[PDB]
């Protein structure tokens, strides 16, 4: 619907009948590099996402790589000063805020470079996908750049803070199996990444609307916590999610 | 002694003369489904197994499965009003904490499935053993439960927080190797986990009371914190530990 | 420069002409056990090495063993009282501080024994280069002793809560490529670990002051935050970091 | 001007030449009582103010009580499912987090009652002002409910964990003086809180606003954080907002004794 | 009922038909001093009292001192080892974390001293009524030693950390209006502080059992967390008791007027 | 002795017998602005006067002002790079953290101006003795600029968040008997600042090192921690302190009456 899908410039979008709409970077010419534009359409999509209905949601890159970062072409020709930056950050962190914490379920389809602010990006999804031509690099860093868009928090929760210092100090490099099993993605395909990241959104988007939302913002939150905190607020979170009618349905069925 | 071992009708006990204490989940033809009564006696057990001597646990459950979850009979009967639900999952939070936090070595012997609540129970033990019959899932979310417990904290901890997502979001199922690699086991044997959790648990049964105490108890606590606070506790619960006379006569022995 | 080499007795430092200095544990007959002595030492020159200009660091153990733990010779003999040894600790926990947050890149070229405190000092490097006859370990619970220079927190943070639990409370020990699949080490190397950390060290000796002290300060400190203030703290990194002149410079070049 | 004011119809609002905005609650008949289209609004609001230029915020309500807190009427008609009210705070908290963490100075002109959710609001806000006539009260338990928008978190900040306790657990109602001596605002006046809140927020404008979004975003976030951690990102914001160009004139004031 | 109030020895304990428990500290010849058997009391009483139905709790000391903290007879004469020590610290926390976080709403009725593990003890209650026999100090270290029972968390949270500091540090004493302004009591009498704190607990006792709860348990986590993170928790929490049945007859007594 | 008071410029140092230090910032016709130089003194003698058996310290400035803050003329001359101001602002942090967490009690005298800067020193110590000429401001918005040396985590700990960010974000003066209650200050004395430090000073002096060393490093350690997990920490901090050989005799003054 028009509702869900108009309104993005940089962003291609697809609604599908069951509610997983797909979500397509689509700057191909410049590797759906992100640019403040576009890094606002994804603050907005993931704004609304839940209140328009959206039921999960399939993240790629148009083209063979999913995303080469903070367009750094934009970064050189707006000379920014200290303050620009941070505040160009600070949108950066509400746009993936937005993903992680949002409740709505984000599964990215990724191919070939996955790199800097693109690595932030794929972060900030839920699920990743990932396929024979993926690779994972935090490059940005040998040109005098730290990465932003929170890959230092949330690459961190997935492969460990010292290997996450590792990939920004030194550049490294992960693809392959290597990658699945460092915590870089859960899923790897010897096909495509794209049909098996609809396979799992389809499979998601036909649970329930509320137990989704708690799994996809409570999680996170509790994590911030400690943890003899979070158990109490877990147990709310039960008592909300595991009483709900439509629960109570699924159990007799 | 039957000061450590009567009182509870859902656990089986057997305290072995080095204080090592077997607890045996024994609801097996209900495959040691978790109930309110169940889990008070947990909490129970728990909270003075420290003060009555036990110097390791090990946790398995009576049958060729751990644990299949919270009792989804009880609950459906029931009928529970969120708060009546919410209180429940406090219930699970005290048993559980006082595994994680009391000082009580736990090792757990898995066999079969280690799912749901059973896999919350699985990871409020200190130490996991699974053999070549055991897996891991949390399969109520297809049917629109949230998992309590405490897994959503613990198994994070385990196996890191986007496994930890993919697992309830998915229903996905880890075994074998698999899973030992993942992080949702430490031991994985290719004979009897109730042996292997023995051999452990009587060594470390041999090893100072309070030593155990500590590292059973501070650092489930010290994560909790910033590392450069948790650092100042350290180096008093080092301080206390490490000269005693217990250890002082181990250093010359 | 003797500003930077002289001044330390258990040390031994080699200062490189690209700003990297080498600075190896120089008690080979002791297998480089830490005294309170070296432990101040070690206090000093990472206090000041940000200032005097290191660009980064090749921490090695003199000798076949990286370092043999705290110093028990010297602690049996002080006989300590629990404040005295909690004073000792804050002073472990002083230089293992300034290590990790101090913002020099400091890479561990590893050899034999990584043990208790030694593992500790290992842990508090950014990275960590194991070789052939590179082994890990907790030995010291067995005697009764608790592990301090927070490895219970830096461990933790690398191979996982559990793990760690399960290493100060067996024992256990990890070697091989199996020790670099865990989290011990980032690289292993079937050749020279002082080789390939000097490789690592002079690539990241090449790179910004700036960025490196970023890198090796700020992630750190995030991560002991929740993930939601810690996206504010990284847009100033960020602000910081990639506006500063050398950085737009390498961007033209 | 139009791309700031537009479009609004709960919230009354007036941009002042020098950048101050006043965002009025205009529900005087219902008592400001916040409904989700009301939240809705402060949502869509305070999360562009500072993009769209709004140098200051001077919140007040229309008639003679500030806010009246959650709708009650439209939430017992509702008849609500324990998440569709989750769903409802959560929107709650989006506007009320944009208020506090958002870098836009708000400054709320207090007036009668300042209660439930209506303090909620208010303690979003950086500062108070309130006047002869307001008082403040979280009077939930009396409906047997529990407060909301952050009041446990904000109050239990301005007061003290266990006043706030007090305050939800007795309906205990503060004051006058006494509740500016509490912490509950930082200003009170024998006159108009509004014209109060004007000059506060004319002042306020008229400083930098890079150094503005920096106290009114990163002292929060830093008080969330150990003091160990936070002095780190201090330094950071320091580093950023003392170097601006901007500030050298001021410094330059300084140097000489015109300043 | 013999099920609430039986099988204690150093407490003493009345359970009103309202559901108001009087927990008294009966041990008036040592001015109540908390030795390991009192604390395991403690402890199990707290544990239990939501389960048991305990609508709220009023806390007070036999005789004309609250609590004179430890038991510093008993401390002297076990010759403790550090890790003894320690232990018995945990008993200590385990009872009055209990007390902080179990949901029962409790409130202390002061008289003359509260000192040391008896501030600790008195902090760990809710809410605080003084007379003007009360004082309060935390002279540990004047006997060379460290306070407990959580002391240096719950005095900070209730008069600032550096206040707090400053008690331990100087053994400075407060009493009177003084120290209820500093935060150390929510209520001073001129009269009897156990009738003032009977007049609280019964009108509690009158409200919903879930939504004393909540707020004599969630408060505390949310202070816990980062407000960001607890923001999303406190939805959960009214989500769960803002809906529930019992409040919708109060909610309907303001949609009309008899409320 | 000169192994502690030797070596400084911009610091004066006067050890007395009972180990109490007095620490005077030494730069009354700049009105003692802390410029780099001063900082690292300050860094140098807070990281080693417990190793060097400091009892107590006791804070001052010489002249009528106690500090005026960041030192504006370096500061405006250097012309600073964001990074090369973030990296001076870490030189403080290492100075006021090693000041808050040394474990080495210090007592600030203050008198005439604590601003800026000035008021982030005077919070880094852990009682702070204001008499009548002493006025707190935090004026960095005038200058167009952020506060630093953690003033805005220890500030609000001490008068609370919003009471700081109204500080910073108005530029509100305090002083007097208001400033004292407000928070500022424990102590307010009608006499000689200075001399009511030395007599706090003397008596913490000749409490137990150890016991001090807990109070001083551990409380606010702890209040960086979720309550529950502090509760733990606190219990190790006592285990250690009140078993403590030389608290036994005082222990023992209590056992029968000489206490
Ligand atoms: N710096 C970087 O190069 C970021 C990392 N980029 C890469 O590793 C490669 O671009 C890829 C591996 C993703 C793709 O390589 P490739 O297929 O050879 O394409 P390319 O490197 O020739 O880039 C094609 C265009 O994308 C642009 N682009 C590509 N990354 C960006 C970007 N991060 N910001 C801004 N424009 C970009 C690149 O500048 C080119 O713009 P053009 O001069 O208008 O043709
Ligand atoms: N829902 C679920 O089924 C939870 C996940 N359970 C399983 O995956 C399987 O039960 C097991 C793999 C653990 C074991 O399978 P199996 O050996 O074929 O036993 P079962 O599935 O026939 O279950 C046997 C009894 O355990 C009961 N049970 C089994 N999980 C529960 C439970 N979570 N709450 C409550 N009663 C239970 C199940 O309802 C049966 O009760 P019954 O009708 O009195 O015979
Ligand atoms: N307890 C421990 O033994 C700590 C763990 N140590 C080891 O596992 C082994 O020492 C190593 C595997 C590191 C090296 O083994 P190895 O080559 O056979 O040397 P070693 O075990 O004979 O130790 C040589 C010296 O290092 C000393 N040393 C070695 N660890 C320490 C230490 N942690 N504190 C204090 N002195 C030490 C050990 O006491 C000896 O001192 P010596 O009596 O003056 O010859
Ligand atoms: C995210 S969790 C938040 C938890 C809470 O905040 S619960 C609410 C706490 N907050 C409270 O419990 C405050 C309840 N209200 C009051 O105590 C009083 O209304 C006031 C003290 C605020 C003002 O008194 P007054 O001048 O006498 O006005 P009133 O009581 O005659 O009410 C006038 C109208 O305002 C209406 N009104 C008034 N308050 C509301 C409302 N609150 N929701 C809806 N309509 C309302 C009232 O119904 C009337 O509507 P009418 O009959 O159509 O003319
Ligand atoms: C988890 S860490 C906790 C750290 C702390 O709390 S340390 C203790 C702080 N707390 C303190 O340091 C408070 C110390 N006590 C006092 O200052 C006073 O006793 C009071 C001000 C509380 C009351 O004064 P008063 O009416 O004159 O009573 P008293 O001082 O004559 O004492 C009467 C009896 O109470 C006894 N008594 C009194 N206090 C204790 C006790 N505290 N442990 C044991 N027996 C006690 C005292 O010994 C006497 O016993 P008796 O000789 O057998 O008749
Ligand atoms: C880590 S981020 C920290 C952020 C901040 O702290 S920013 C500063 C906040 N702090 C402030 O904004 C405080 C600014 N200072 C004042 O408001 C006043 O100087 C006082 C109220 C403190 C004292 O008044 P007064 O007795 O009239 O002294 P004065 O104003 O005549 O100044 C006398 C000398 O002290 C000098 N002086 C005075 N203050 C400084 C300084 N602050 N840096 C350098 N030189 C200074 C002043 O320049 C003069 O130098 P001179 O012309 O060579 O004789």
């Amino acid at each position: 619907t028009q509702d869900v899908t108009s309104g993005y410039s940089n962003l291609d979008l697809d609604l599908r009948d069951n509610g997983v709409c797909v979500v397509t970077l689509n700057r191909p010419d410049k590797r759906n590099a992100l640019d403040v534009a576009t890094i606002e359409e994804l603050v907005t999509f993931f704004s609304t996402a839940h209140r328009k209905g959206v039921r999960a949601v399939v993240l790629t890159g148009a083209g063979d790589h999913f995303c080469a970062g903070l367009d750094l072409v934009e970064h050189w020709k707006a000379d920014r000063s200290a303050d620009d930056f941070m505040h160009v950050c600070l949108r950066w962190h509400e746009a993936f805020n937005k993903m992680e914490y949002g409740g709505v379920p984000i599964i990215a389809a990724l191919r070939g470079a996955v790199v800097g602010g693109g690595l932030a990006l794929a972060s900030a999804a839920h699920l990743r996908v990932m396929d024979q031509s993926t690779y994972f690099a935090l490059p940005e860093g040998q040109r005098g750049i730290f990465t932003g868009g929170g890959a230092t928090i949330r690459v961190s929760d997935m492969i460990g803070k010292y290997r996450m210092i590792d990939m920004i100090l030194t550049g490294r490099v992960y693809q392959g199996q290597e990658a699945a099993d460092l915590g870089l993605a859960q899923y790897i395909t010897e096909g495509s990444s794209f049909d098996k990241a609809m396979e799992l959104a389809d499979k998601i988007a036909s649970n329930l609307p509320l137990t989704n939302f708690a799994i996809c913002s409570a999680i996170s939150h509790m994590q911030n916590m400690s943890g003899l905190d979070a158990a109490y607020a877990e147990a709310f979170v039960g008592g909300i999610v595991n009483t709900q009618p439509a629960a109570r349905e699924r159990l007799e069925a």
